């Protein structure tokens, strides 16, 4: 069984912000315009008795200041004092993580349904279950951050490892450090994050890397440590070399961790054709490294919750979340579903050109000592607990 996160308002939230604009509904239009939506279970966004509930849940991770900011900004924006900016300014709530209208039903929304999906996974009723509208794994305790301002990703584990010892491997296929889910659970070993992005000198967010006799590589502290691990990638990455460099990690954490959820942030803009063209990944299925990461977890058989993240090709962004979808159900339900290399008729086809094919438009053409860094890592997490 395998469940995905939608509805009717949910659509309007995803839809409503200024940087992503209407991506979640391609998204979710593609994979339904490929006839996926009857082999999938409909997770509806998690929703509270009263305001003091949400608050509550929200401010799990989150300090009560920064939401009471968050909140005093989308209405401040539904219509600024000198005061309120050093507020704003206070929190980051300026610059790269502007406000809008919509700025905390945006923010929420995405809480709820990361929210839905970890509970849909912790009464069983969903093996996997999707939620393209998550994944903003920037968003720190008391700052918002390269567009993102409440962590769903957080939230969601949090619930994860608090139900009925509970271990969560979160894995970040993004193209940026994932570093607000690393530094969250930066003192817990029984949250194990593993973040694959670039680094270079003045990319964002800059960690995720060596710091600075020789440089250190940090991986948590206290009872945590070792147990936030990093490979920074240069950029010009193919499919090939990237699932080679994830596969043995990958491998060898599911194996010392024996992890009892899996949570996966798929940012799509690893891919070829995204505007920061880093990474050179494809989408493509006879090897994209997205799916060959995805299909090695479904491998697992372990409940796991399959996130959204970066991707500012929506388009492309939706062609390849929709294959991730099908090889999910291919995987969890057993049943091939054989997708068109056309993209099929629909309300948004006219965004799919100039060939409105599913693969996306692209013709393709050091990480050793990585592996034993983080192989020695894992020995030293291992035994420490
Ligand atoms: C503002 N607030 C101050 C406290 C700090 C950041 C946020 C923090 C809050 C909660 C948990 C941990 C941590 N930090 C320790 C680290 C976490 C990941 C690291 C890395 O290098 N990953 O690759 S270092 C601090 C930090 C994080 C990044 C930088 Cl650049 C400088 C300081
Ligand atoms: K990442
Ligand atoms: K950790
Ligand atoms: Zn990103």
């Amino acid at each position: 069984s395998v469940g995905i996160v939608y509805g009717d308002q949910y659509r309007q939230l995803c839809c409503s912000s200024p940087k992503f604009g209407d991506r979640y509904a391609l998204v979710m239009d593609l994979i339904n315009a490929y006839k996926l939506i009857p082999e999938l279970s409909r997770v509806p966004p998690l929703q509270w008795d009263s305001p003091s509930r949400m608050y509550e849940a929200v401010t799990a991770f989150h300090s009560t200041e920064y939401v009471d900011a968050l909140k005093k900004l989308q209405m401040l924006h539904c219509e600024l004092t000198a005061d309120d900016e050093l507020l704003m300014d206070s929190f980051s709530l300026n610059y790269d993580c502007p406000g809008f209208p919509s700025v905390f039903d945006y923010s929420l929304a995405a809480v709820q349904g990361s929210l839905a999906a970890a509970s849909a996974l912790i009464c069983r009723h969903c093996e996997v279950v999707i939620n393209w509208g998550g994944g903003w794994h920037h968003a720190k305790r008391s700052e918002a951050s390269g567009f993102c301002y409440l962590n769903d990703i957080v939230l969601a584990i949090h619930r994860l490892v608090s139900s009925t010892q509970t271990r969560v491997l979160y894995v970040d296929l993004d193209l940026h450090h994932g570093d607000g889910v690393e530094e969250a659970f930066w003192y817990s070993p029984r949250v194990v994050t593993f973040s694959v992005h670039h680094a270079s000198p003045g990319f964002f967010p800059g960690t995720g890397t060596w710091n600075m006799k020789l440089p250190i590589f940090l991986n948590g502290a206290g009872r945590g440590r070792f147990s936030a691990f990093n490979l920074p990638l240069e950029e010009g990455i193919n499919d090939l070399d990237w699932s080679n460099a994830i596969g043995p990690i990958l491998d060898s954490l599911n194996i010392v961790i024996q992890p009892s959820y899996v949570v996966v942030q798929c940012g799509a803009d690893c891919l070829a054709t995204d505007p920061h063209r880093i990474f050179r990944l494809t989408n493509f299925y006879p090897l994209s490294g997205y799916l060959y990461a995805i299909k090695k977890i479904l491998s697992w058989k372990v409940p796991t919750l399959i996130l959204g993240g970066g991707g500012y090709n929506f388009p492309d962004t939706a062609r390849l979340w929709t294959r991730v979808t099908a090889l999910t159900i291919e995987e969890v339900k057993g049943k091939k579903m054989t997708i068109s290399p056309e993209i099929p008729e629909h309300s948004y086809f006219s965004r799919y050109g100039p060939d409105f094919e599913l693969d996306i438009d692209y013709f393709p053409h050091s990480i050793q000592k990585h592996h034993r860094r983080i192989l020695e890592q894992l020995r030293n997490y291992a035994d420490l607990n």
